[PDB]
């Protein structure tokens, strides 16, 4: 997907340093202490509404079929620049009742940004 | 995830389902005929990055103060389908992000 940059005004990704200790949660997070989550931020006019990118799942092409006809289930419905690829990482925390647990955790980093 | 009910407000997976016949796709998706694509819908007053920045959010902190948090699958599913190739081969394929199995707050 895009990444944003000067002049870049549509859906595209950021980066995002997460530090534990701000947010508070390094009470019960071991490592990592922090680390580069990203986010996705931008407008999703209609003519890439449901991409990701370069890219066009099957679902997307169902939806817009209706958005292209102004059909009212998906007429409606606005699109949304939101992450379309995450990735896990690797985690050591104090679980409540297992204590200290190392653990792939899902949907951490955000590797790619798409409009909905 | 939740699902639609007419009644729940906050974010849910609506069924959707689709013909093939009915939007002129059936001359070149062999099978199935049809299939429930769903969607999302709703409210977003669960996974751990959005969770995050929900918490950055909250704090009034301006990266993620102002960003809205909208409605949008969490989980999509594949799908086997027959169609006809450029060159009119019938191909037997998976196909991914076919389904919405599952909505929630970005």
């Amino acid at each position: 997907g895009l990444e944003c940059d000067g002049k870049v005004n549509i859906c595209c990704k950021k980066q995002f340093f997460v530090s534990f200790k701000d947010i508070g949660w390094n009470d019960w997070i071991i490592a990592p202490s922090g680390y580069h989550a990203n986010y996705c931020e931008g407008e999703c006019p209609s003519h890439i509404a449901g991409t990701s990118g370069s890219s066009l799942s099957f679902h997307s092409t169902v939806i817009n079929h209706y958005r292209m006809r102004g059909h009212s289930p998906f007429a409606n419905l606005k699109s949304c620049c939101v992450p379309t690829k995450l990735r896990p990482m690797s985690m050591l925390y104090y679980d409540d009742g297992q204590n200290i647990i190392k653990k792939d955790i899902q949907n951490m980093i955000v590797e790619e940004c798409g409009c909905s």
